[PDB]
């Protein structure tokens, strides 16, 4: 009961967890880095004072982020990650038998090196041949190269007003930069911020509405992540249908993904993509489009 | 930015809400009773230090507790609430036009009288001619009367041994005391503790497993409640099937409930009753049964 | 263990007390006002988020503030309070059989009315004929009037850089404004901020050194105030000696002050005015003078 | 601005220090042992959740605990420490050139070995040829040997009934066990718990009163320790007078102690031994005596 880390989740809400230790600390020109050893969530990565992942339940976030998008692809071969310097998004992709190239594109070199050093769970992932790490802004990287991708995975910080990841959620970026870099039948997926009954109105609905204005087929979904103190959201978007039964999803999982999933099976994702009445109404009637 | 209500959700985990006011603090012998005005969640009812009800989202808990059971029933007319002293369970039940009688059986008259005066959202419910309030242990009340119900709602605290509420979750209780007091097609629903990816193993899986020893059809389901900082769980149980589509649930809601639900539609319930892989696997392989 | 008020004492130090209730709240154009009912200290007056007094131990602060200065006076008749809108400084003065006029000069009208309404302990003091309340800046009040005072009591907020009470601690203010308004044999006393082993270097030593450059006879003293989470300091300053035995102080107390003191007797003040080695060395060798 | 060490000074009062690091956490069967690097107070030794020693101001506690007793003694040559496993009491005692032997008797070898390696400020003290470390209950040790001391230093935890340290504050202990082991002119000093205007009534006044039943001259005294968020108290006791002026204390400090004290001079001690009116009146009228 003596040592605590404190997180301001909202203006009037704090989330405190007891600490075993402060394990490692780095920093870039971009942000403060810390790896805490927490009692309730194990090793916790804190970036600029915000918890970004925790050892006990990061598998939920990263299984939800990655596996729905590639399972709805018939044959996802190359995948570009915006963000995801932690290595866990790459880890989950690399268990798919169909990728021949994961590029992880994080602008913060020091975050990648830190997590490559200290997250035991991803060093098999980091030392994988299919994996290429690029230090650059994601839009700058995509505009400059011309190689189109089967799947693009958005694993950035939330689009807070005045940050630099904001422009990577804009309607003009999807339509003019990202989608031209999708192969025919490609699939985009992005994390989409909090998806609680009230918190989904911050960014989750706006990212849904924005992707509605670029792709014909958009599916939002969400799942509780305990260490984030909220339901968290993701959005899929493609121009080919993303409609698979739970049974087909289970079939494709036991065929393309090495090892058994800890959190996600077909029925989990069916349930995940059935938002609640209020969240569904809010999403289906949102107007704002990030320009 | 200086006054806070703190709750230890877990002994190593704290959830803190900024405070506007402390509207009342007091106590019975059963529990301390506080009503707080919080900035994130509005007025919050705290019993023995544990938030039980927040103004901004208690509708989620109460709609989930109540509606699924009633909607599944062919025509629910009389209901017994084990607990429910805050008035919000009764309030949601009284939204159903098919209901003719609600009996609220809470052991702590202090809680009942406090909420009757201070939880004004429940005022019309407390004054509804169909509601009867009984101050008794629920088990004693149900054994003391030979009356049966179409639905019995468990709205008690989480089972911890030695508490007055533990015995209301045992196999023996469900089978020798509760089930005899359900009419044909009758449905039992109880709150079933936290149901998060790890917290569900405390009581949720055991309550599911226990009811599975007693009732033909047992349906667990869960939903996020922000003020609880967790997924919360409930369990339906009946000897008649519990098997309606989202569309059939919705037609019934439009026909039987006055006003629109704020949280629950038929698709929400189907989603809620589809648990995640690990939670499903846990409840499937669960071994423990509650007993005395 | 559930409701807490939190005070940042220093940058890295917080001081939290459990709450029975938030009793009353006002505000002026100048500051936020709150009266909390706290478990460890009872009713607590919080001004702009800082605890300024608490019911359990305010008697220590106000007995220490007031009684040493007037006891070293042979016959203190009129007394001007800078600040002290709480009423407690006036309360303690009014138990002296020798004052014929206490003027309390606080710039915040709403603070005076609030404490006059809600501090039960001072409404006998507030409805006392000898007591005159003036709403004005203290320097403006003193410059404009020409009536000289036996004693002037500094009961302001600490001289934080950039506030408006800072100039009321300057060497030019003592020499050119305050002291001309002292009668012959007059005595000034001011609260002097924290007086802990390390915290005394914030302002306590600077106020001592400043008053050394205006009055011939200056005595600093301090006492623990539990609700302030620190030793607190006061300074006396006169041009006549302030040297009385503990026995004479006890004599003068049982003769001039109605009722028995709760905290302060002669020996207490002797001990109070014997600072510790490090605080004494720091004070006796400080250079900065508030100009 | 995000990592904090929290301590409940009182059950309704919390004192929180911002953290740099947690250098070690561990435990013996007697207590949990933690060493924290805090921003306000530097490295802090926490035993069973209670801060016992902070780097920025432990000198206050240890100088006050040790020096007055030794300075009052005509020539203190051998000293027994009840407790003192952190090494800082020994360190201050070994600053006196008149000292020939220090025996540190702590019940928890875990604490001793931990501080020996991690409290480097005490390293030379731990390696001083005049120090002997004994791992035993202090009462058992003192009864087990017929050796007397010029000074005995009580550096144990505050007396709470049932603890292994309560019996080291009883009248019987002081009179039948401790006093026989003091040489002529011998002086006993113990830490005596909080001594604030209200907190002094917990143990401070009782310890004073107890010693007053056993020793001719009993001198209580106190001093603020910021990391403790309170005034802390100590009590001198002897059957020879304890009556030196501030100037005589200072001459002795210059003659007997190597290096300059950071907190304590003769005037500081006289001030410390002049208690406030309410604390004086409380200790004067105190009735309770510790017993078994």
């Amino acid at each position: 009961k003596s040592c605590w880390y404190e997180e301001e989740i909202e203006e009037n809400l704090r989330w405190c967890f007891a600490l075993n230790s402060i394990l490692h600390t780095g920093a870039s020109q971009y942000q403060d880095i810390a790896l805490l050893d927490t009692k309730p969530f194990g090793k916790a990565l804190v970036l600029d004072g915000k918890l970004q992942s925790a050892e006990t339940d990061e598998f939920i976030y990263h299984e939800c982020l990655v596996h729905p998008a590639l399972l709805h692809h018939p044959m996802p071969k190359n995948v570009f990650i915006m963000g995801g310097g932690e290595g866990s998004t790459a880890r989950e992709l690399l268990r798919h038998k169909t990728i021949d190239k994961v590029v992880m594109c994080d602008i913060d070199e020091e975050v990648v090196e830190f997590c490559k050093s200290y997250l035991v769970v991803n060093k098999e992932a980091f030392h994988d041949s299919r994996l290429e790490v690029v230090i650059n802004d994601a839009k700058a990287e995509l505009e400059g190269k011309e190689e189109k991708y089967d799947v693009i995975v958005g694993d950035l910080a939330d689009p807070i007003e005045g940050g630099p990841c904001y422009k990577l959620y804009t309607k003009d970026f999807y339509e003019l930069t990202l989608k031209p870099k999708l192969k025919k039948g490609g699939i985009f997926v992005t994390q989409a911020g909090p998806a609680g009954i009230f918190s989904h109105t911050e960014v989750f609905s706006c990212i849904y509405n924005t992707l509605r204005q670029v792709f014909k087929y958009v599916v939002p979904y969400s799942a509780h992540i305990p260490s984030y103190a909220d339901i968290w959201g993701w959005v899929l978007a493609s121009d080919s249908p993303l409609d698979l039964s739970a049974e087909e999803l289970d079939i494709r999982m036991r065929q393309r993904i090495i090892e058994e999933n800890r959190y996600l099976d077909g029925k989990t994702f069916v349930s995940s993509s059935t938002l609640s009445k209020a969240v569904r109404n809010s999403l289906n009637n949102e107007t704002h489009v990030y320009t």
